[PDB]
């Protein structure tokens, strides 16, 4: 009779972006750098999809910056497709999470 839905708090993240190059050995290496012993990556080729518990944190801004030193942060916000959660960047790092209210 009454429609109701809910899905807040840690659940799972699903960042959808495009594919560049060497994102395979980069994503894998970027995964080992993080204690993500329970994440599933789905890199086809044209795009790059990821799936975690809902909490992720990356600091390999040097690897991402190196892959394309001759660029900026604009290309980052441009080089994307979709997302399941939110994204944040720190001094020199980028973290992902599907958590809404903090």
């Amino acid at each position: 009779s009454t429609l109701a839905d809910q899905a807040l708090h840690n659940n799972n993240v699903g960042p959808i972006i495009r594919a560049g190059d060497l994102v395979e050995p980069v994503i894998e290496t970027a995964e080992i750098d993080n204690p993500g012993k329970e994440i599933t990556v789905e890199d086809r080729r044209a795009y790059v999809r990821i799936a975690a518990e809902g909490e992720l944190i990356l600091t390999r801004k040097t690897l991402e910056e190196q892959l394309g030193r001759p660029f900026n942060m604009q290309e980052l916000e441009i080089n994307l497709a979709s997302f399941a959660g939110q994204i944040q960047a720190d001094e020199d790092q980028i973290r992902f999470y599907f958590d809404k209210t903090m």
